[PDB]
């Protein structure tokens, strides 16, 4: 589940009941709603299987089976980039515009089941487990990821200022596809280092923070990791961890470190795609189900 | 934000990254002064701030011994405000690091200096002066050379690789460290103090008080603003020490207020010009 390997692993948006009555129609008290946080769950992680268009066709389908007529947007264009062959981190997702809300209501009207009508998935896909693996030599990869997060109503004492779309976060899990305060040229970055002397896998999960000169194609970017991810490998496999770096704590405890704070200790695994381990992807879910992250990589 | 009114206020050490990887020796950050940005202000009781901050701590490290500044503001017996601190030596733990592919290396230490208040005072004398004592604490940038940590009176590294704190003080009596003198006039508006060490030297036996900063302020409502000044005796009786440390005036860059009653008591911050020292401070009527 944690630890299942597999060539395939999705998490769907989270959406809390925001709903401040209950069902026998009296007051939820305090002024508190019905469920003012939602944390993913291991068992909601869906595995996948057969090739790269046949996953992401599944997660799309999965989608039109709650909304036949809701336009869909993938990440097909933010991952040409990449130019992965056996690979994918992703996200399929709907704003399900004219779409009311999910409720259920009492004799008299009152909402006690009140949930958003978004809708999404973020996913890694993997083709062609690797056969062979360098029996030496360090090798760097490059490539992406992406999050799914919990739903929280109060992260602290708007979506906006935290850096996502409206919502996004709060009402619904915080997604990767709807960061605002990144660099919208590459916003989630990744780079990884294996040592295929000692076995190791080591690598960054980055943010491109946003800069304010947009006109400017070759303005430089502002790196913020996220995770430091620390793995090793076995077979065409690899198990580890993804650790929240300190200079999020210290240094972004009002915006980034509400969403990412807490690691994912023996919760990251992954794997190597392509014959001879060209490519690489996998999946992570934080200690506390706050986040599930998805990431891939290409040798440089 | 060096200038904003608070209840309560806070710098967090200062850790200056000493890697030596991306020449003539140096390391990747050599100084590393303080920023009025990172003045962490504070809210709600006492307890709720000193909570925050030994939350901040735990949310680094879960399983860390913590210090406060619990048994050295006992003496003082304030009702309103605090001046202390709360920190960890992170025994065992590791740096912060980024690798090679090291290229950041920050201490594992933490800590924070802060003031605290409770209950601003909605009435304050018309006229009189008035006497109070406290203390305060202080929280210095990290700066790997001072001079061309044990000789300039701090536990290992402090000052160097970690800002100098109040709290790893080594060459001060313990009896009272860092105690402070203050003198309000409510009839001309002014506030005017000094931040002293007593220095190292029975529990009559007479203290070596240095003074280090002079305090001077003015009154507005229950605030007042004005400025903090090394001392004369700082800067040409010691300046091969505690003017390593103490060495640039605050000016106009003091902030507090009176809380309590009447004003029983008072606290405040001030950060100094090139962001080298961060204080805390409060006071109690004699």
């Amino acid at each position: 589940p944690v630890n299942r390997p597999a060539v395939g692993a999705a998490m769907r948006l989270p959406r809390r009941n925001i709903a401040s009555y209950k069902q026998d129609g009296t007051e939820i008290p305090d002024k508190h709603q019905a469920e003012e946080h939602l944390p993913l769950k291991e068992k909601d992680i869906l595995f996948l299987d057969g090739t790269l268009k046949e996953q992401a066709d599944k997660l799309k389908k999965k989608i039109n089976e709650r909304y036949s007529d809701v336009r869909v947007i993938t990440s097909k264009k933010e991952e040409e980039k990449y130019q992965y062959q056996f690979v994918r981190a992703g996200y399929v997702f709907t704003r399900a515009e004219g779409k009311d809300n999910e409720k259920e209501k009492t004799s008299d009207g009152k909402e006690f089941v009140n949930r958003f009508s978004y809708d999404g998935f973020v996913y890694y896909s993997g083709e062609r487990p690797s056969q062979s693996l360098p029996s030496a030599g360090t090798v760097q990869y490059s490539g992406n990821w992406q999050y799914m997060t919990d739903a929280k109503r109060h992260r602290t004492g708007s979506s906006t200022d935290l850096g996502y779309t409206t919502y996004y976060g709060n009402e619904i899990g915080a997604t990767s596809y709807e960061a605002r305060d990144a660099d919208d040229r590459e916003k989630h970055p990744a780079e990884y280092t294996v040592d295929f002397d000692n076995k190791t896998l080591n690598g960054k999960l980055i943010k491109n923070q946003y800069v304010q000169n947009k006109s400017n194609p070759n303005e430089p970017k502002k790196p913020l990791t996220i995770y430091d991810i620390t793995a090793t490998l076995d077979g065409n496999r690899f198990t580890g961890s993804a650790k929240v770096s300190t200079e999020v704590k210290t240094q972004h405890a009002d915006k980034e470190y509400l969403f990412f704070h807490t690691d994912a200790d023996q919760r990251l695994e992954g794997g190597f795609f392509g014959d001879n381990g060209e490519e690489l992807a996998g999946r992570f879910i934080s200690n506390d189900n706050s986040v599930f992250g998805v990431f891939a990589g290409k040798q440089k």
